[PDB]
């Protein structure tokens, strides 16, 4: 068995290896790196996303998000307020203010430190879940608005076409935004390239001891857990490195830079945060490994989660039974 210990892999294909999506996440895969929840990928160093990031300072955050913590600094919930509108040049100068930007610092390790210290204490604001691409329409490897959609690998394995539509994603960090623990939609992949600016320190479980955390997240958030029986689909609950460490969740760490992937694999369990001012696009995309995944999802029914109109016809078809009760949660 590959990569028996579950650790995050890192991968550095070559140009030629770069024009096959599919075939690569297959190879990746091949050599055991689905057992972390999270691989890197550093792209080949003639490729670029785009020329430049001189000109998006006008694009629009319509909603941004002021991240507000309750609970203990390594056992928190957040919720999120919403506040005006600002174009990506007014939160950038915010999140370079005195009162929003990174504190001096040694390392990621220092800062990682001061995160777990400090998140509770204040409240960043986060320009999350923008529909739209920084790829260059003229990028051919990995533009994350070209990939082959989830409808179409759905009518592939199964026979059966599907409504429904797969775009990205843009987030806008700065200091301190927080991505709390989750899987993603129908325990989907999930890929994520950082544009620009400053880090992204992730967090993940092995897809084989996601129910490991569960139980501890019941535990810890046992109010929460009363309400549903899949609250983590909430997107809300925080649980640091050493709360894991004491309670001996098995999980690991890795900071991703300006340039780089990660990939997120079914039913990997991933949190983490922004160290500063930063831009990354995100899109979720399945192979056909994902379908098992899929049909065996959790899903939230008590109304919190309120989810994309495309998730229906993946719950209708690879989950004919919990169909009805999930959309009287859905309306
Ligand atoms: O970058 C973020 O805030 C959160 N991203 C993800 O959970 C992802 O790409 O799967
Ligand atoms: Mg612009
Ligand atoms: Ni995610
Ligand atoms: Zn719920």
């Amino acid at each position: 068995a590959q990569n028996p210990n579950c650790n995050i892999m890192i991968f550095h294909p070559t140009k030629e290896e770069f024009n096959d999506f599919d075939k690569y996440i297959a190879y990746m895969e091949s050599q055991g790196a689905h057992r972390a929840g999270l691989a890197k990928i550093i792209p080949p160093k003639e490729w670029k996303a785009r020329e430049t990031y001189d000109n998006i300072s006008e694009i629009l955050i319509a909603t941004p998000l002021q991240q507000v913590a309750s609970g203990r600094a390594g056992v928190f919930t957040q919720y999120h307020k919403k506040k005006k509108a600002m174009t990506v040049g007014e939160y950038r100068h915010l999140a370079n203010s005195k009162k929003y930007q990174t504190p001096p610092h040694q390392n990621f390790e220092d800062l990682e430190r001061k995160y777990w210290k400090n998140r509770i204490y204040n409240s960043p604001i986060y320009g999350a879940d923008i529909s739209g691409s920084l790829f260059d329409e003229n990028t051919k490897q990995w533009n994350l608005g070209h990939l082959g959609t989830i409808q179409d690998l759905l009518e592939k394995e199964c026979g059966v076409v599907i409504e429904g539509v797969n775009t990205p994603y843009l987030y806008f960090g700065m200091w301190k935004t927080t991505f709390a623990w989750h899987t993603e939609d129908m325990d989907l992949y999930s890929i994520n390239y950082l544009h620009l600016g400053e880090p992204k320190t992730w967090y993940v479980v092995p897809p084989e001891h996601g129910q490991r955390l569960e139980r501890l997240a019941r535990e810890l958030f046992p109010g929460s857990s009363r309400g549903c029986g899949a609250f983590l689909r909430h997107k809300v609950a925080l649980i640091s490195p050493t709360v894991l460490k004491e309670n001996g969740i098995p999980f690991n760490r890795i900071t991703q830079e300006a340039g780089e992937f990660m990939v997120t694999f079914p039913y990997g369990y991933h949190a983490g945060f922004n160290h500063g001012f930063n831009c990354a696009e995100a899109i979720n995309f399945a192979t056909p490994r994902w379908i098992d995944y899929g049909k065996m999802a959790s899903q939230c029914s008590c109304g919190e989660a309120r989810v994309t109109f495309s998730m229906d016809a993946f719950v209708r078809i690879l989950q004919p039974e919990r169909y009805d009760l999930w959309k009287r949660g859905q309306d």
